[PDB]
């Protein structure tokens, strides 16, 4: 059942790699910074029962349940295990409000946030964009609840993540379409190859055809700051760009940066194309110096990988529609 409205979501840009939007949950509403994330299918926020030890739950946000004249108690214990970390805590239900639109949402209250990498991050918590077969607790996701309501033009939503980042737009994610203002071009699809993921086939990785050869899989990861690759994926494609290996990241003398060649991912028949400036964080020219590259190894378990993400650093270049009813990801050149 589809309605007449669009509504979007602005983002902030915190430093290129983390894009985050404000939602209000409860009665009053409480107001978080949350990570709008193709990658898992859960919302949750940090809990005022979060330990104070926890020290990622002194610096953000916290829900208090007590303070929220909405709030229905559920208490359904929940561990959400990213690749990045784990959170877990319990169920609880409320209003949330995401950009004007209002929902009854059933989402996570977190008490236990590790300090790597919770206290990295700018924003409180995640909107889980993803399928209810991928959601812990067989919880409705958010977009599945909005739908219900036959508000929504299309069954769509749509991101843009700007390269900038003070008086620009962040980003944008738009609940119902997409908006001309930021792609331009034609829409290029690809299908869906699994039920209940945002992931697609790719069909090879060129450096300058060396990865990928004979089919491989794209999570396309909104809530990802990189992209990423199994370990032996990345590798391969850093020995041919003469990076070297750190701890949690992979790095070039800073004057090499500019001279790096392209990176193009092969999907549905159009080939996707970075340039270094798309990939190298060009801090300076020195040969003193070390730029980091925005492309790392995350071996990603089953049964979603292994499998390459492509995250904020291929979204920068390329708006991207997530097309809900016709099972499809959607690709036209960012502006
Ligand atoms: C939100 C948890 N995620 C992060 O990768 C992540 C971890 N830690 C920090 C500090 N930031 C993260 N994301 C920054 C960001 C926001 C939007 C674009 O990138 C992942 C987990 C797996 C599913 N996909 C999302
Ligand atoms: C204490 C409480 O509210 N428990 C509920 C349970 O009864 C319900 O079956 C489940 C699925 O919605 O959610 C939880």
């Amino acid at each position: 059942t589809l309605g007449n409205t669009t509504s979007s979501v602005i983002l902030t840009n915190y430093m290129d790699t983390q894009y985050y939007g404000e939602i209000g949950i409860g009665t009053p509403p409480q107001t978080f910074k949350v990570v709008f994330d193709t990658g898992s299918s859960n919302v949750w926020v940090p809990s005022s029962k979060c330990s104070r030890l926890y020290t990622a739950c002194v610096y953000h946000k916290l829900f208090d349940a007590s303070d929220s004249s909405s709030y229905k108690h559920n208490g359904t214990e929940l561990t959400l295990r990213y690749s990045t970390g784990t959170v877990s805590g319990f169920l609880s239900q409320d209003i949330i409000t995401v950009g004007g639109i209002t929902v009854t949402q059933m989402f996570g209250e977190v008490t236990e946030m590790p300090a790597l990498p919770f206290m990295l991050a700018e924003f409180d918590g995640v909107v889980g964009m993803g399928f209810i077969e991928q959601a812990i607790g067989r919880v409705t996701p958010i977009f599945d609840n909005i739908i219900s309501q036959g508000v929504l033009k299309e069954d769509v939503f749509s991101f843009y993540y700007n390269r900038d980042s003070s008086q620009s737009l962040g980003g944008q994610i738009v609940l119902g379409g997409s908006d001309p203002q930021h792609y331009e071009g034609n829409f290029h699809y690809i299908n869906l190859i699994k039920t209940g993921v945002w992931q697609i086939q790719m069909k090879g990785v060129s450096v300058g055809t060396l990865l990928c050869e004979d089919g491989c899989l794209a999570l396309v990861d909104t809530g990802a700051s990189y992209i990423s690759g199994s370990t032996s994926s990345i590798e391969k494609l850093m020995e041919a760009l003469g990076a070297k290996k750190r701890l949690f990241d992979y790095v070039v003398k800073c004057n090499e940066g500019p001279t790096l060649p392209d990176i193009s991912f092969h999907l549905g028949g159009k080939e996707y194309t970075l340039t270094s400036a798309d990939y190298v964080f060009q801090e300076s020219y020195s040969s003193k110096k070390l730029c980091t590259l925005a492309i790392h190894a995350m071996d990603i378990p089953p049964p979603t990988g292994p499998t390459w993400a492509l995250g904020a650093t291929f979204i920068r270049k390329f708006y991207t529609e997530f097309d809900r009813r016709n099972n499809r990801i959607g690709f036209a050149l960012a502006r």
